[PDB]
């Protein structure tokens, strides 16, 4: 579990992260809880990606997408972050949940411990 | 494990797929081993999530995006496709993994159970 919850009922700020998410960014609760996930963003952040995830937002649509975050350190990392409404009874968004992963290389090794019968 | 591998020496014909595939997409071996994946896609499906898929494959990066699919009954269903290159010593693109997720709604009772503490 790396994942964060979003209120959408005081403008998409983060209401929780799981450990998985301080340990990849390296940032703490007092840099999360009551932002807005944006801050991880940075130089080269694709802006179309970011267009497509606001709309999907809006239109309280799931989504994924890759896009290029920071740590806490400066360091560059590959996000695929995957987002997807969370609904009360009147089929109204309230919440949004979103899973980071950070990618990293896939190896010949590790394809060979997922395939091995 | 839903996901399957493609080789790229063979044109990204799938060379393996994982039960948790055969079931999301009702589809048998017969219908999937050796053959591209496209054959998912159909009516709706979104012609410019397709052209990033290509892109990505074609530059060696990973990649996520939503895409409309179809089970082989016909039925409609949201794919969050996430996809990865392995690649050999030479740094060389030899396959691709995809990981595929069955978009399904996402309710308040299921977020308690993620955020119980
Ligand atoms: C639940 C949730 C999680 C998010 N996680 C991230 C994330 O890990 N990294 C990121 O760059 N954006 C993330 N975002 C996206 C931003 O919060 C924001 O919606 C996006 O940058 C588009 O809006 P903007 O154009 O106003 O910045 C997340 C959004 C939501 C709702
Ligand atoms: C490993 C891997 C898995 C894929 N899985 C899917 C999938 O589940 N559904 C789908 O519609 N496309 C999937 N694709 C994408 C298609 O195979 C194809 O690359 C895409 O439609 C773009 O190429 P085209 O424009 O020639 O169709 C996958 C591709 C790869 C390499």
């Amino acid at each position: 579990h790396t994942f964060v919850v979003a209120d959408a009922t005081k403008d998409m700020a983060i209401m929780y992260a799981s450990a998985g998410f301080y340990e990849m960014t390296q940032y703490g609760p007092e840099d999360v809880i009551g932002k807005n996930c944006r801050f991880l963003q940075g130089p080269g952040t694709d802006t179309e990606e970011v267009a497509r995830i606001r709309r999907a937002i809006k239109n309280g649509e799931s989504h994924c997408g890759r896009l290029l975050n920071y740590k806490k350190d400066g360091t560059p990392f590959w996000n695929l972050l995957t987002l997807a409404p969370i609904k009360n009874e009147q089929g109204a968004v309230v919440k949004f949940i979103g899973m980071n992963v950070e990618v990293t290389q896939f190896t010949e090794g590790e394809l060979e411990k997922a395939m091995r019968p």
